[PDB]
């Protein structure tokens, strides 16, 4: 049972940690069919997605995907510093699995 | 898989990008029957809706329509700069498909 | 396809626009049985309700009623100026159908 | 249909109004089984609960119970003044039925 | 019903109170499958989780688990002082059962 985002990230294949220590520079969200997703960027250009829910996801992830888009939106609006993202690197943009925020 | 709102918008027929770079001027929302919708305007007069859920929508868009109304309200209340809207232009007001926020 | 709250309000019988251009003075909400409602007031004495969900409402309005109470709470707490309310004036207090906020 | 919290409260047995005219001093929330509740206090020593959902609640109260806990949390965090609480006084701590915020 | 977090915590086996009297240092959440959880830390090094929902949880705890992650996120972003945590100590990190916020 993970103590931190790095240990959590290590439990999965196709993942990596991005260390940002920066606020989110842009927040995009779509309701368009088959693109019901969010995209964030940081000021250096690095871009990340919350994937459209699909068959790669188990049912328990569905609530967590909605929570993650809520978290990214409020992090963006509050200018909260993102410490790290755990992402799947077999997608473009890389797909967010987890986020850590620290000051 | 789109990197940004402009590329996302270009995946759909009957769409266009509006570049606002401005906060929302007014936020309206209704619970009246068959008009369960939100309307926003900008200082330049541009007006946009989040459509009432209807037969044009697929199931996966339902939660996303609700999220979009949540996003517009908090964006309005925080005076968040809206960068771009991707809209369907076969409706009046033009119907929001996606939003980007950045400074 | 109304472009504003006034035109939206005119699509319905037994409604009127109240122009407040003021923040909410008080916010009240209840979980008591058969009084699951919100009440707001303005400094000029005007009092409005979000009605308890009932048989007068169609199913699509249910989520919108919940959203309206969310909107009123956060408007109150942020001291956001309410521009107009569309209300049914065949209820006492007048029952909120729509709200517009503008600076 | 009541115009204020006091009139609403008077529609029920085993209730009373507490006047606080103060912000919440502490907010406590639990996910422990059979104690999925919230407790608030004020600096005068007064303590109130939002009861665990139970047999005494009708279906329409369920969403409103959840809303009330949302309300108390955000009230606490924004330091919003609570005017009055309508409570059931046949429970210890007294159980919140309604809240008004003003001033 | 208990009047405070300490009395509530005492109703359960394998629990203890931690007194923090400090804001949350870091907030982490994950949507990865089977690790749909949150982790928080404090500057003293203390680490706590909100557990993945599982068969150890009764139906009524599922909504409360979601609420708790909402609470920790907003507490973190607002820099709200956490007074105490009631936790289960038969998990690592210790698993949050309840939270109190004061000062």
């Amino acid at each position: 049972t993970p103590q931190n985002i790095t240990d959590l990230c290590a439990e999965y294949h196709n993942t990596q940690i991005h260390t940002l220590n920066d606020k989110i520079f842009s927040y995009t969200e779509s309701l368009a069919g088959k693109r019901e997703m969010a995209i964030i960027t940081f000021k250096n250009g690095a871009t990340f997605q919350v994937e459209v829910p699909g068959s790669q996801h188990i049912d328990s992830q569905k609530k967590a995907i909605e929570r993650m888009k809520d978290t990214l939106r409020i992090a963006y609006l509050t200018e909260a510093k993102v410490e790290k993202l755990c992402v799947w690197n077999n997608k473009t943009p890389h797909a967010i699995a987890a986020i850590s925020m620290a000051n």
